[PDB]
DNA sequence: TATCAACTGTGGCCGTGGTC
DNA sequence: GACCACGGCCAC
């Protein structure tokens, strides 16, 4: 199974190492024959001996175009011819690429700002993670000593944890009475013994919680401080720290540095993710947090550390748990994709789509577009129209179904073959045309994009069909991974298209796709309403709910299958209108808000505040508790008791602060806000102090009793201290619990004033 | 100098704090 | 007091 590939330099040329692990050793390959190269499209093929002898400069070395090759392939599926050029070494290619570029013979260049190491496991045919190879693990974490005015790791490292499946283990260096706390001297001897239970344990994964922003740094802090070569990686080299944009990450040669923190922040949508929230939300266990002003606290003084090797034993332990779910998902994704784990737990979700692109381009022969400069890129900032949203018919409605198209976009686009290299493609004998924006496209010949997105969905049919039939339990498992990765890669061809750093952005391709998405969901709409005779409630983008007012269940039921069987063999290729359910109430609050409850009893609910970080938990309750009242009770009386009760303990301070804090995330640096709302005003107030505020943090406040802007009197949750603070129950009152079931209970007729507790 | 110069789409409702 | 831009984060 191969983990990773890179290069290092030996006698100036570059050596690839491809780092794997067969049969349970670790193994490094070193390959010193692969060369760099990008190309070259010229005026004329004479100007190549120009082009040939242009030269750069690298730290002392001039940099040579070692050979050149005139080679043909396809750009858009049209011929082309380019020159290969060649180079002794990777950091040639940046020395010299805009020199050549220059060259007023060089219309342009191509295909020069691919990582080597990539280059090599692309035009190799090399795929990461293939294999059932078991991979061994290894979480850690580290508690430290923390005062808040000071530079990054002033203090020392106070304990290192770490576990796998032999149990999760505690290094400190005072004593403490835990049978899983081993006793070393000092803080230098702590991180000593560390590096050797690594180094013992030999992990191929390292997993951590945002080791890529804390740990590392704070490990090689104290390091050099200490004077410690920290030698983790395989072939003996320190953590390589590297900045990616406003974020850091941190690699460990030979190993996979797994941080769980961006892998669950694109796979789950939760509040906050602090460890604790995030333990608890995939294994249903609470999980104790411990402050750093405890742990600092305990220990000055020595008391209760018992408490704090017990916090850092299990931050080791539940990273390791964590580590166990996400990592073999993460790691068929990789392999989907073709790039190392490393990287694709990194990465966003149109560089993902954009370097499987890039492999079937080479498999191809298809040279891929460029990145766009500052000026295309900014011609790219045009939008276009999108999803029909119908404005409901708002409130309660009973026998309920929800019709919606299977996988919409992607049947979009593999049957009308929508694709830049079919887009208006001059002399075919059928094309397909896209209502309202005109756009022709060709059907004579597969598209790329279509073509790849056509085998990825029939790939993940044939594997739901071999996991039915397969009895190996552990073949199952790797195949409902890899169907859940396809899935999640097809789905993401429309955005890419629309995306304007795109290489095969294509902004006639997405639009066509939209405007066909509005075409067949109204059509479809119109056709139920008007031969069979049902209501549409509401509707958003690729499905739509329906009754008929005055009906039975089985009757809404029996004629919306008739429906579908009507309306299926009107639709062409692949786009079909599924049953997605039956829902016996359904309550519709505005576009994209509502609510519905099944035949079992169990509520889904969109969009309503109930689903969102930055509204208070005594919200959210309540206006769920409101909802089940309507949509299983049928009893609207009882959702106002439920209200009035609720205000009247806010008032009366019995409600726990802990479910009076709202979350809202920075998104940018705090210079670059305009308006400032309280969540900025407390996390500048953090900045002001020694703390760092970078985007993607979520800022957990609670409003505090006063009056006028609610920014001058938020503080973090963190410092809320119930014999300092009173929270604003007015606010809390008027500001969160009235407006989110008043917005509901609006519609029988009850306004704020019915639905407070009085004096 | 040892690596991609950066984090997909549009449609929609809402709270805050500012202006007029 | 009426209005609105900014910014939050949802649905698809
Ligand atoms: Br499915
Ligand atoms: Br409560």
């Amino acid at each position: 199974m191969i983990l990773d590939t890179d290069y290092i330099t030996e006698d100036g040329k570059p050596v690839i190492r491809i780092f794997k692990k067969e049969n349970g050793e670790f193994k490094i390959e070193y390959d010193r024959t692969f060369e760099p190269y990008f190309y070259a499209l010229l005026k004329d093929d004479s100007a190549i001996e120009e082009v040939k002898k242009i030269t750069a400069e690298r730290h002392g070395t001039v940099v040579t175009v070692k050979r050149v090759e005139k080679v043909q392939k396809k750009f858009l599926g049209r011929p082309v011819e380019v020159w290969k050029l060649y180079f002794t070494h990777p950091q040639d290619v940046p020395a010299i690429r805009d020199k050549i570029r220059e060259h007023p013979a060089v219309i342009d260049i191509y295909e020069y700002d691919i990582p080597f190491a990539k280059r090599y496991l692309i035009d190799k045919g090399l795929v990461p993670m293939e294999g059932d190879e078991e991979l061994k693990m290894l979480a850690f974490a580290i508690a430290t000593l923390y005062h808040e005015g000071e530079e990054f790791a002033e203090g020392p490292i106070l304990m290192i944890s770490y576990a796998d499946e032999e149990g999760a283990r505690v290094i400190t260096w005072k004593n403490v009475d835990l049978p899983y706390v081993d006793v070393v001297s000092t803080e230098r001897e702590m991180i000593k013994r560390f590096l050797r239970v690594v180094k013992e344990k030999d992990p191929d994964v390292l997993i951590t919680y945002n080791g890529d922003n804390f740990d590392f740094a704070y490990l090689k802090k104290r390091c050099e401080k200490l004077g410690i070569n920290f030698a983790l990686g395989r072939d003996g080299s320190e953590p390589k720290i590297q900045r990616m944009g406003d974020r850091f990450a941190v690699e460990v040669k030979g190993r996979i540095h797994f941080d769980l923190y961006p892998v669950i922040r694109r796979t789950i949508n939760l509040p906050t993710y602090t460890l604790e929230a995030v333990y608890e939300a995939v294994f249903g266990q609470p999980k104790e947090k411990v402050y750093a002003e405890e742990i600092t606290t305990a220990w000055e003084t020595g008391e209760n550390l018992e408490r704090v090797a017990r916090y850092s034993m299990e931050d080791a332990k539940v990273t390791y748990e964590l580590g166990k779910e996400f990592l073999p998902m993460e790691a068929q994704l990789s392999r989907l994709i073709g790039q190392s784990l490393w990287d694709v737990s990194r990465s966003s979700t149109g560089n993902l789509v954009e370097w499987f692109l890039l492999r079937k381009a080479y498999e191809r022969n298809e040279l891929a577009p460029n990145k766009p400069d500052e000026k295309e890129l900014a011609r790219r900032r045009q939008s276009y129209e999108g999803g029909y949203v119908k404005e409901p018919e708002r409130g309660l409605w009973e026998n309920i179904v929800y019709l919606d198209f299977r996988s919409l976009y992607p049947s979009i686009i593999i049957t009308h073959n929508v694709s830049p290299d079919t887009l208006n493609r001059e002399g075919c004998k059928e094309y397909d045309v896209a209502p309202q924006v005109g756009h022709r496209f060709c059907k004579d010949f597969p598209g790329f994009i279509p073509s790849l997105l056509g085998d990825l969905l029939e790939e993940r049919q044939k594997i739901k069909k071999k996991m039915k039939a397969t009895i190996d339990p552990i073949e199952r498992k790797l195949l409902d991974y890899r169907q859940r990765a396809i899935k999640i890669l097809a789905n993401s061809y429309y955005g890419y298209y629309g995306y304007a750093r795109a290489r095969w952005y294509c902004k006639e391709c997405a639009e066509s796709v939209t405007a066909w998405g509005r075409e067949y969901i109204t059509m479809t709409i119109k056709e139920i309403e008007e031969k069979y005779g049902f209501k549409v409630i509401y509707s958003d983008t690729d499905g739509f709910f329906a009754t008929i007012p005055g009906a039975d269940a089985e009757t809404v039921k029996k004629k919306a299958m008739e429906f579908l069987k009507y309306i299926n063999a009107k639709l062409p290729g692949a786009l079909e209108l599924e049953y997605e359910g039956f829902y016996k109430r359904g309550f519709f609050v505005t576009k994209k808000k509502y609510a519905v409850i099944d035949e079992e009893g169990k509520i889904t609910t969109r969009g309503l505040e109930i689903v969102r970080r930055d509204w208070s938990e005594i919200a959210k309750e309540t206006q769920a508790r409101v909802l089940e009242a309507l949509l299983k009770d049928g009893d609207v009386e009882k959702a106002v008791r439920i209200v009035k009760e609720v205000t009247e303990k806010l008032s009366k301070y019995e409600v726990p602060p802990e479910k009076l804090v709202i979350h809202e995330q920075i998104t940018r640096d705090l210079k670059d806000y305009k308006a400032t709302g309280p969540h900025v005003a407390v996390a500048k107030r953090l900045a002001a102090r020694g703390v760092k505020i970078r985007p993607g943090t979520v800022i957990s406040y609670i409003v505090l009793k006063g009056s006028g802007r609610i920014g001058d009197r938020a503080i973090p949750f963190d410092e809320f201290d119930p014999t300092k603070h009173k929270y604003d129950a007015e606010y809390y009152i008027e500001n969160q619990v009235l407006p989110a079931v008043e917005r509901i209970l609006r519609a029988f007729g009850y306004r704020k004033e019915d639905l407070r507790y009085q004096k």
